[PDB]
């Protein structure tokens, strides 16, 4: 179990993620202010580790990768504080559906 | 836009890969201790939302289930509390050398004779 490395991963992939989210964020924001971007956006982007899509991205359409960017990055800013917990405490929850799970189908079998 | 849409659903995504993550340790310690349920276990698992991978590994071995359940747990336990700082910085940074590139380039155009 290499802790380390698995935080990295982990960190590598939520950041994948966000940039994800910012793309859709944007291409809705581009949906109603530039549609022909807006299609445009929605037309390059099909395939993204998030890094390399930015840089993709970038060299197109510079000033469209920059606000990516700061999507991300604001995104990310927002709701970063609130993941240890909801993670933490949502594997706790469900590990713990699926004992008091298997609790009511031992008990409804026992006592039927 | 939608923030609380965005948490939701990136805790969960990341709570499916921690689970997928479990499955690479314990698939890993048993790998030693027994092969057969080693490879059992890997032929159960190629094809993942991490909470239906559970339930149906529930259904056939629950002790299997539920070392993974412990094992997801310890690792989002261990990680956790690192993970605002890795994605804020790793995005900032990442945001940052984007920016250096390309003045790099811009700096290797105007300059270079």
């Amino acid at each position: 179990m290499n802790l380390k490395q698995i935080a990295k991963d982990t960190a590598k992939t939520l950041q994948s993620y966000l940039t994800y989210q910012a793309l859709r964020t944007v291409l809705a924001q581009l949906g109603e202010t530039n549609p022909p971007l807006a299609l445009w956006l929605h037309n390059f982007s099909a395939g993204q580790d998030g890094e390399k899509y930015i840089e993709e991205l970038f060299l197109e359409k510079p000033d469209l990768a920059l606000r990516i960017m700061t999507v991300r990055e604001h995104i990310a800013e927002e709701i970063a504080e609130f993941l240890p917990e909801m993670v933490v405490t949502g594997i706790q929850q469900a590990n713990m559906e699926k004992r008091r799970q298997h609790l009511e189908r031992m008990t409804q079998v026992s006592l039927s």
